[PDB]
């Protein structure tokens, strides 16, 4: 299949850089969190992928809602995402995710929120390598 | 077991909603992109997987070089663009698709090849997509 959309971002400056996309819409800069000897100042790339992530599972939802008989306004998305150290030295993402769906049974979330997986490009992306945990709340 | 750093994003309101930081560091409006239909106003997450991702690969690359004591790249040493885009999958979902071009400032193109091939293994967000998403890579000196 044919790629649906594209987009560019360049980052330079290194931890204390810049992100900017080609089109100049999205700017800003990052910092080293305070946890890691940094000033907190500024994004990251553990929040960017968090905001993604968080976004990207709440359109999946209304990906699997249409497919089937919750509007966008149901759905809310909360990731947590960390970094742990490996053996090597180097960092592991981890990923948590609060799903709360407004107006549906707890049986019809649970099952929506599993297909939402099988949507997601974040969850497609990183399986097997990050065990994403989920928790399902409804209001 | 402990996690060194770890944030929170709220996203509300849909492809045309928000994303917010618990800590309100990060706070911006999200839209469905003028390819897809929409106002094009506003980010969307292929957009901040690539802002993610060209960060992590640059500050890996600088990780990585802190001790290949030699040439020492610097913070203005290195750019990445990350191209990403969405596709249907074959079974009513998505995938992402990643390019990376990787700029190093003031190194041989064998010493650069040679860096981002070992950055790939040590970067949080190549080791996260590995198996799921070909990666390809093209590196450029300056």
């Amino acid at each position: 299949m044919s790629t649906l959309y594209s987009t560019q971002v360049k980052a330079v400056g290194g931890c204390s850089g810049t992100i900017r996309s080609e089109d100049g819409i999205l700017e800003l800069k990052l910092a080293l969190p305070k946890e890691l000897g940094g000033k907190g100042d500024a994004t990251n790339p553990e929040q960017l992928f968090a905001a993604g992530y968080a976004a990207c599972f709440g359109n999946a939802v209304i990906h699997v809602t249409r497919s089937n008989k919750i509007r966008d306004n149901d759905v809310e998305v909360l990731s947590t995402v960390g970094i742990v150290a490996n053996g090597n030295g180097g960092f592991a993402l981890t990923v948590h995710l609060d799903v709360t769906l407004s107006g549906i049974s707890q049986a019809d979330a649970e099952k929506i929120v599993e297909q939402t997986h099988q949507v997601c490009p974040y969850s497609n992306a990183i399986r097997g390598n990050i065990q994403v945990s989920t928790t399902v709340y409804t209001k």
